[PDB]
DNA sequence: GCATCATGCAA
DNA sequence: TATTGCATGATGC
């Protein structure tokens, strides 16, 4: 049965409410600077369908989008916030988001579109986005009786579901999670959505031209070295070069020829020069590929400028991810894709790149929340944490810690937070998986607060179903009873570590809201740029570094207080390249 | 065109 | 057989 709704010709005062659902349909993928196809609103008056041209000129329509005391619930309301933006009008007074209050319910559920929230709830009532748009090619907005009647379901729905959602939200204890973090911090992402990043594209033309040179001699190398020409990124034609006519050793095969990656060609790196040129021409390979041609790929041809979308609905552990571009991966480890940062600068003249990080943050949290004296005191006393593990594991004095001991307790610190396996640890130390058992249970002796926490965890998951963070996310763990070995560890893993990479994210999101509060407070021309897990980057006016040398890391530390204490590093410089 | 896999970049 | 992601070139459907 279809569903009432006025067709309206013009904006009426019913249709400006108090509160409404509200639908600002913005149907391509990437929002930034997309058209906005059709318009919905269902209040206490009644359901509403209006064209956008007619009410995003309406004087009145505009001042209630940008009323904050006019409250609108919504799904994904930074997309239609960000399409808003690109056309000068803002949005103001969303109090309910049900994308966000549905991944906060449950991040495995995927939900990514109305239909999939209601369904959470029994309500069936409207078409998945899909449904109507089509996919890929075929995608496309439908005729306006098709689009209209999709569009006011989708408002209908959002009206009916938002107290069912905040009402499990609240027995779930996460009412101010969504209030109070996500729903905030939305804003502040569309802010950084919209504010885009400066890129020297001259300068990314240049390194691509160089790279161009580089994978050529390399390339022609490589030819020399095989005896022939092929496609050296056909990881099957190139296991038929290494493997068969060069005779490799095949310590790893593919689930359809053999494998290739970088830690097999490592081990293989001894027996033939061909290796050591693979792995180079790999390296410059990708950054041309994804970072040179990739990026120039989506930089704004008038302003230079690229606009990630941070998509704030979908890690499983609360953390955010980012699109077209990802800017939460630029290299930076390798000297020479660590240039490719030379290309982020700031958008205004005398501005600089302000780059804020924790120093240890999953660490950090972990001695927390397991309470491990030992871990502690490290942190008390802002110990170099890889090496007061090597000198606990392997019983001796800070002296007596040579690099390598640095290096593999290293590795078991890593093993910790993801979610110890010895298998894991062997695989990553290239030992056996005995002698990384014994690097966990000496781990495990150091540390018996995080051993307690580990095993407690892991019990936790199994009686509840889920494990949480400090501000209340949650992660179902269905897997944790499984009696298939493999299935039940990974749920295992992610018991240990969902709890320490979430809370962080928990700690740098409030950090976010808190620090925008305060550059407003000092009417700093300072604002957030990106985020990459436990950094923060921020372009500024060169003279307020010294106001941010101090505001940023004091407010970053002080976002939660836990047993130990957070510290936070910083550093600014004419590129991106420049802030580290 | 569209999906897959193998690869590699980040925290 | 370590945690969470996203983009690419191949390859084939
Ligand atoms: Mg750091």
């Amino acid at each position: 049965a279809a569903m009432a709704f006025t067709l309206a010709d013009r904006v009426t005062e019913e249709m400006l409410a108090d509160k409404a659902a509200l639908v600002v349909e913005v149907v391509e993928e990437n929002y930034h600077d997309a058209p906005i196809v059709g318009i919905a609103v269902v209040n206490e008056h009644g359901r509403f369908f209006l064209r956008p041209e007619t009410a995003l000129a309406d004087p009145q329509f505009v001042a209630w989008l940008g009323d904050e005391t006019k409250k609108k619930s919504m799904f994904d309301s930074k997309r239609a916030a960000v399409a808003l933006k690109w056309k000068g009008i803002e949005l103001c007074g969303v109090s309910f988001d049900l994308l966000l209050a549905a991944y906060l319910l449950d991040p495995a559920q995927g939900v990514d579109d109305v239909r999939a929230a209601a369904k959470m709830k029994q309500y069936e009532a409207v078409r998945p986005d899909e449904a109507v748009y089509g996919k890929g090619a075929k995608r496309a907005v439908p005729d306006e009786p098709v689009l209209a009647e999709h569009l006011v379901r989708k408002a209908a729905a959002i009206w009916e579901l938002e107290r069912p959602f905040l009402d499990e939200l609240r027995r779930n204890e996460q009412d101010r999670l969504l209030v109070e973090l996500e729903q905030p911090l939305s804003s502040i992402l569309a802010e950084m959505e919209f504010a885009g990043v400066k890129v020297d594209t001259k300068r990314l033309e240049q390194m691509g031209k160089e790279l161009a040179e580089q994978l050529g001699t390399v390339e022609q190398r490589i030819y020399e070295l095989a005896g022939q020409e092929f496609n050296i990124n056909s990881p099957k034609q190139l296991g038929v070069i290494l493997f068969e006519k060069l005779q490799l050793p095949v310590l790893k095969k593919t689930k359809t020829g053999y494998s290739t990656s970088a830690d097999v060609l490592e081990k293989l790196a001894p027996y033939h020069e061909i290796v050591e040129n693979i792995l180079h021409y790999r390296q410059l390979g990708k950054l041309q590929s994804t970072y040179i041609e990739g990026l120039l790929k989506v930089v704004r041809p008038d302003t230079k400028k690229v606009h990630t979308i941070f998509n704030q609905a979908l890690t499983q552990t609360g953390r955010l991810s980012s699109t077209e571009p990802n800017l939460q991966n630029i290299p930076i480890r390798l000297e020479e894709g660590r240039k490719i940062r030379q290309a982020f600068v700031p958008s205004e003249s005398d501005w600089l790149i302000f780059a804020a990080d924790y120093s240890q943050i999953e660490l950090r949290v972990l001695a927390h929340i397991a309470e491990d004296d030992n871990l502690m005191e490290a942190f008390r006393r802002d110990l170099d944490i890889h090496t007061k593990t090597a000198m606990d594991i392997f019983q001796v004095s800070e002296d007596e810690v040579t690099p390598n001991m640095r290096r593999q307790a290293k590795a078991v610190n890593f093993g910790i937070v993801y979610g110890i396996s010895d298998y894991g640890l062997a695989q990553n130390l290239n030992i056996s998986r005995k002698e990384a058992a014994e690097f966990i249970e000496r781990y495990f002796e150091s540390f018996p607060g995080v051993k307690r926490y580990m095993e407690n965890i892991v019990q936790e998951a199994k009686q509840k179903g889920y494990v949480t963070t400090l501000l209340h996310r949650r992660r179902y763990l269905p897997d944790i009873t499984s009696r298939n070995f493999n299935v039940r560890s990974f749920a295992e893993r992610m018991a240990m570590n969902t709890p320490i990479q979430g809370s962080a994210a928990d700690i740098i999101k409030k950090a976010m809201i808190d620090l925008n509060a305060r550059l407003k407070e000092e009417r700093l021309q300072a604002h957030l740029l990106l985020q990459v897990h436990d950094e923060l980057i921020l372009e500024a006016p060169k003279e307020e570094m010294e106001r941010l040398c101090r505001l940023v890391p004091e407010v970053m530390e002080q976002a939660v207080t836990l047993r130990v204490p957070l510290k936070v590093d910083y550093h600014y410089g004419s590129t991106w390249y420049d802030a580290k």
